[PDB]
């Protein structure tokens, strides 16, 4: 049968703003850093993972087993094995979902999971800017207008699109104040906290900035302060079975025990290009017979604070779940107190094949910080879900 | 609970040398290719399968979402997602079991697995390019080629098996064995490399060109795999979607195995990975090696599968290296690569994964279909792969 | 074709590096060594037919190193001399060199050894080099590749070591090198030296070499640290040693050189002595169990119980030496009895000289003891850096 | 004891030194030299049982030159390898320590040669041991002291550059030399070269002295350069088909007190060639070659006037009556150092592969009955100098 799959953390450098920090930081360069303060804080020196999955979305001719090329310039055992895999930005959660696999077929003892990426190598420095399928898509449309298109049709207010980036900023400063990312995170190149994290900022401070995507379609809503910069980064998060946490005395923070993958027709208009995970969360919480309710933390990729927002009305609208999901219902609104509660990609930054890795040791951390700290009766869970270009998208649900 | 895995066949366009047919083929174009072969051969027009795996090795920079670029040029919905995954010569058989893993999971009823690559424009032999295909400071040919020096395998043992892969795939082309297998492209029918006009004496008329001023080399142009262009794919499902669909399974992967050795610095040999890997995996399922029906190991060089045979042979191998009490034992050579593999038809790094499960997974079903008599019957993958890796799985049928 | 004796040698006592000697310079210590041996053996004033050996870590400075150290020695300016490098086996060959001469008719008595310091040239042992002391590994890493490959356990290296010192220990209580040494500086036996070790002790340092790769059974005690030395070694003809009244201790019968293909892995870095022996016992037809002392140079004591391991399984003697049979292991008893470089320590050029008149008396005191047998003959074989390996016979 | 056979070298041509040769590493040209080598006798891929050989300003890092060139070669990387040195004398040295090898039944064959940068100008202008009086006034001393004529000098040094010109035009090195950057011939020689066009330039050593003799031309010049021979057992060389062209018979080395100043510096080959001479059983004129390398004709010519001496072999070396003079017909008959230059290293091997072709052709030619010796002799530094005997 199926052995249970623990997520016992992880850890990631700090997400740069490319051409700057990290300017020169090889795909490499950044992953090997990260993977060597994974192995330090859990002490893997010199033992057999049983697999090393990750990848580079803009990844270089220099790339070729980019994975396990980095274990073999790590620390680890060299008989450690390894492969790639991009999935855009799904890539960290979906090389998350492949260790996971492995762990339960039986295959894998322990692995880890993550990702890399340099927008640095390649003039709003903005994700939007790129093609929608980030082939450096064949719509005469970027990320960001295709998002526009959608934040327009389903009438995502600007205010609320603002205040959800302030929002992330301020509470993502909050944690590291506090220092909930003290045991999850390495610095590289003398950067100790996310670049483009700006801890005042407010909705006052993002109102003044002009929009810069979907202008002259009218009622243009996206702009800078609410679309991610692009950003280099690497991430990476250790799973095992238990008996391997166990045997090695590292205690579970939380259980991944299910995901689910949809894709959408965005080359032909009918679906949003980041508009994906709306389907693949549905038939997740269904196979799993969950409400959209019945979560402790949503852990919502902010590709674009719209693309989020625009998720939430889809799945509060009683047309989009008749028409667009045949659910017969509309699954209903979420508690967005529990949303993103310690911030994310408007705060930190999406370089695209880190961002899974971080959001997976983020939302497991909550989780047992939850189920420790305070205590009674119930199971407790979180749903992490990525949008991705090429009208793809990634959920998983954690447990605890 | 863990489901059934079903395997129910492939398809792939056959494989020509570099810098000749497919020379201006690109990876979207050749992949692209074998999958609407598949897509034809199983009428899944319009379906949507619950994921696309695979990947190319040597990709260019046009490459980003090579599986899902595929999947929006093919005919399958658009609803049906993919991600792009390289192991080097492994590719394929990840993909493979990445896809299987999911349908365990209960996240996939069907995917599709496979790969593709081109080499034209990156001699003219898998075995002259770096141990991690770039760039230790040793192509894969002159490590292979130590490892041969060591075992001491004879030059005639892989002429043999390299002219023996030769006529037995002209045998399977003479009969209809790839009809249900392969797809056409660019003016090509069969694998480009096969040549039956191939002799043992013919072979042994070829100066070594690997471990040569070492002394005693036996590695030549005819017993190393040359490169190849190349696509290939595979489909798998739940036992659920496959009768719903009114296709039987020809065979079931049941489990796999993935290894890698300490190979830069010389305490393993670059391609001997797959000799760790295939004593775990026959342990975890309780069976010994003389345990199947079928033997498939890619023939990166006829040496290399000559190797990871006597490593299981001799029990210094077997007590120093994989640490197990006796050897593993020697296999009935005549149930290995029965139809032929990588040295006839070509090596297109994450294509031949694909070619070997459909292959061995057909060949499988064919003898159930002969042998009515009861008996569960199995076969063996066993892929060497660049960067010191190695992968290798079981199939019932 | 004349026989050839070993007259015995001299050598001042070697000190870990860095400390004694240390601002001892390779012709400081050599025309030390040169000048006891002068004094030992009389030949103050003499002419001898060549003074042959060098430094493997030479400074640019030195150029004709013999040449000035017999220059500004008490020797005729007449002997001539002339450098020889070959890193470990730097010393044995020089006395090959010596050894054809005479057995030619082209010298009568020559003097042959080497010096090296390592001073100003990592835990301060030989492992932390480069493999050729310019595939870029250490000498360590390779080793410790090689023994891993191979099998051997960390408590017989131990053992080994522990050994090494105790025995040599036990040599000088006896007085065995007072004919064999000369003060230098201060120091009157080899700094190195530990008396005090054991097994005990020594199981309990943390592996230093190959650890990445798992398994590791190479410490910083069973390998041999960086030492400042110089030896020297006498060798004639029959005739010149009754002329000048010198007894033989032993005669050198034949040697063997050997290399090996280590660049890429096809052969362990110092696993030349391996391949140089057997050759060196066919071409006089003994068998590896016809000798009552074996004097095996200990690099490292996976490196010593390697080549045991190597003869001992046929698997390895035709795969690679090309013989039906494995060679065969050996009486441990006769192995190294006063010790070797695991203890003393690793002056790349004076290992050789040392291990020779060493070995040259071991024999004779042993034939000096028993009476009415036959002849008795001891082994010498040397790992060398840039993988090759130096085996000598000698005969008393 | 066997015989040891010499089957020829291979060798540089010797750049004048800050020249051509200005970017070539030891290891470079002596590379260059043993590809060169092996090119010529079919030995890739085949194990060698010795390569002997170094250089004399070592550079840094520069240990295990010869093996780590073999290892740079494409010979079996089995074959072993060990330095030389011993200044003017190494290559010979070199050769001798092959052939004591298989001699003594050691090795079957053998390469052994050397390597010489001077370019990272004279060469009496060196320190007598390479490392106060220079080597061309510590020689001016013994010149002044021989009373060595200047036009006997330049008459020798002149027929040096003239002969090996005659050699080249008649092939002779074709099988003996190999090109590096883009030179195929030795830099250093002119063929237009007459006893009056070097009786025109200065003398440079012994001025103060007075009358002195020794000339800026007369002096070898600072020269890059590589060479090996290859020596092996009759059985080794039949067994690859390879002819012996001499075999090296004997040798022997000698020093002298140079420091306070009773013997010359570059004058211990006088007492070297007579001890090996009686060794055998030969007078110093049973030789149909003489080889005696030419760093200075001065040097030269009084080691000439030396053993005809009153009886200088009587006071100095201690024998009845003096050597005598020799056939000046056979003396470097296709020139020497003093025309090619001189790579400390590299002149060794030069000497021996020229003598033992010279050897080979003299007995090709004349067919009749008899015994064909040449005899080496070559002066080094420091005080010491090595004598060979080459027979056919």
């Amino acid at each position: 049968t199926r052995r249970r799959v623990a997520v016992l953390g992880g850890n990631r450098i700090p997400f740069a703003r490319s051409d700057g920090a990290y300017a020169d930081a090889s795909n490499q360069d950044m992953f090997t850093a990260a993977l060597s303060g994974l192995v330090d804080r859990f002490g893997l020196a010199g033992e057999r993972l049983d697999m090393v999955v990750g990848g580079a979305v803009l990844k270089h001719s220099r790339d070729f087993n980019l994975m396990r090329e980095c274990v073999l310039g790590s620390e680890l055992s060299p008989y450690t094995p390894a492969f790639d895999l991009q999935q855009a930005c799904g890539t960290g959660l979906q090389a998350a979902i492949a260790a996971a696999d492995g762990i339960a077929a039986g295959r894998y003892e322990v692995a880890a999971a993550g990702g890399v990426d340099t927008t640095s190598d390649p003039r709003l420095k903005l994700v939007g800017t790129l093609p929608a399928s980030l082939g450096v898509p064949r719509t005469g449309l970027s990320m960001g207008e295709h998002a526009a298109v959608t934040a327009k049709q389903m009438g995502i207010k600007r205010v609320d699109q603002d205040e959800l980036a302030a929002a992330s900023h301020r509470n993502m400063a909050d944690a590291y104040d506090r220092g909930f990312f003290d045991d999850l995170v390495s610095p590289f190149l003398g950067l100790y906290r996310d670049d483009n994290l700006r801890p005042n900022s407010s909705v006052e401070k993002l109102a003044t900035l002009r929009p810069v995507f979907g202008v002259k379609a009218g009622d243009a809503t996206m702009t800078a302060g609410n679309s991610t910069p692009l950003t280099d980064g690497a991430s990476v998060a250790l799973l095992a079975s238990e008996q391997w946490a166990e045997a090695h005395s590292l205690a579970p923070l939380a259980y991944l025990v299910d995901a689910e993958t949809a894709a959408v027709d965005y080359v032909n208009g009918n679906d949003g290009l980041l508009m994906a995970p709306t389907y693949a969360v549905p038939r997740l919480l269904a196979r799993n017979g969950l409400s959209l309710q019945d979560f402790d933390f949503y852990e919502i990729h902010e590709a674009f604070a719209s693309v989020v927002l625009a998720h939430l009305a889809a799945w509060e609208s009683e047309e989009y779940c008749k028409r667009r999901l045949g659910l017969d219902a509309a699954l209903g609104s979420i508690d967005r107190s529990k949303l993103n509660v310690n911030g994310s990609s408007l705060a930190a930054g999406h370089p695209f094949a880190a961002t899974g890795g971080r959001i997976l040791a983020q939302t497991a951390k909550q989780l047992a910080e939850k189920k420790a700290a305070k205590k009674g009766g119930g199971p407790l869970r979180g749903l992490i879900s990525i949008c991705a270009a090429g009208g793809q998208g990634v959920a998983a649900i954690l447990e605890a």
